[PDB]
């Protein structure tokens, strides 16, 4: 299946991504990398303020549809 985040930076841009529940969270980066040119070396990604860790899955962090994720580079 699929659904639709966003993911919001420091700078308040916030955009749109589409991810599976079963995606890790190194995945969800790749996804970044090819909207948004920015490398999974750069980015770390936080929800409702835990830091997301790679070898997990967004199911196992309860992110829901329209969840955002903020961003750090």
């Amino acid at each position: 299946g699929s659904m639709q985040i966003f993911v919001k930076f420091r700078t308040g841009k916030t955009y749109t991504l589409e991810v599976e529940p079963s995606d890790t969270i190194e995945n969800v980066k790749a996804k970044i990398q090819d909207k948004l040119g920015i490398p999974p070396d750069q980015q770390r990604l936080i929800f409702a303020g835990k830091q997301l860790e790679d070898g997990r899955t967004l199911s196992d962090y309860n992110i829901q549809k329209e969840s955002t994720l903020h961003g750090v580079r």
